[PDB]
């Protein structure tokens, strides 16, 4: 079958593992405090994109940082590493100016949900089916 299983108990907060999945980078960072906040302080009308763009939820479901991450407590942001412009991938580390993702094909920045606030791309950044199956493991798939 498809799904692959990551190993996540050694990703330290403010750190990003980056996988291939599908021929593709998933991007799983493990977020700071400082990002979780930010993202939480965000309102919906501030947002490009409203739609959450997440696989394992309602497909209507609003953009809003809990309904980004994995876990309620906000810290596993996993995510497609696919500019939603042309497909470049963004560059992380909180680069940008809203504290993500910048994509420099076209200069696109993603905030630290991975939701487009500049630029060219139209989506925020798409999260896979994706959820812990223990407390160190993600199946992606
Ligand atoms: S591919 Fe990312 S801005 Fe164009």
């Amino acid at each position: 079958l498809a799904s692959i299983f990551v190993d996540v108990s050694s990703v330290e907060p403010g750190v990003q593992l980056t996988v291939k999945f599908l021929g593709k980078p998933i991007f799983i960072r493990r977020r700071t405090e400082a990002d979780i906040e930010l993202g939480r302080s965000v309102q919906l009308g501030q947002l490009v994109d409203t739609n959450a763009r997440n696989a394992n939820i309602d497909a209507g479901a609003e953009a809003t940082d809990q309904n980004r991450t994995l876990d309620e407590a906000g810290e596993w942001l996993v995510m497609w590493g696919v500019c939603t412009h042309l497909g470049c991938v963004p560059i992380g580390g909180v680069s940008g100016d809203f504290g993500g993702w910048f994509c420099p094909c076209h200069g696109s920045h993603y905030d630290s949900a991975g939701r487009i606030r500049k630029g060219p791309a139209p989506e925020n950044l798409p999260i896979p089916l994706a959820k812990f199956i223990d407390e160190t493991t993600i199946q992606l798939g």
